[PDB]
């Protein structure tokens, strides 16, 4: 299985990282500061695949203090791929 997630980077952000927890099925889960670099995709879009996973809660961050959603707010729940530009889409919008 595995979730591919694409994320449109806000202009003022550094390169996005994907933080995730509540993996199902359970898979290794990085620390906030060790959340992985999303690979550059096309233009503003970046991407990362969580291996081994049907569902996840996730937050986007950079190496700075930016994150979406806010500090402490629950991760976005996916399900399925994958495109977030401020709202979620099954296809590139
Ligand atoms: O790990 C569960 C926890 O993850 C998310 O928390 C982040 C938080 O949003 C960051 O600002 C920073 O404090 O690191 C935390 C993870 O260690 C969710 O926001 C939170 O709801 C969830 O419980």
């Amino acid at each position: 299985s595995g979730l591919t997630i694409y994320f449109k980077k806000p202009d003022s952000w550094g390169t996005p990282h994907l933080y995730y927890y509540d993996t199902n099925p359970k898979v290794d889960e990085p620390t906030w500061s060790e959340a992985p670099e999303m690979e550059h995709y096309e233009g503003d879009w970046y991407t990362h695949t969580i291996e081994g996973v049907e569902s996840v809660r996730l937050l986007f961050k950079d190496r700075g203090t930016n994150q979406w959603p806010g500090p402490g707010e629950p991760g976005f729940f996916r399900d399925q791929d994958g495109w977030f530009d401020g709202e979620w889409h099954v296809d590139r919008p």
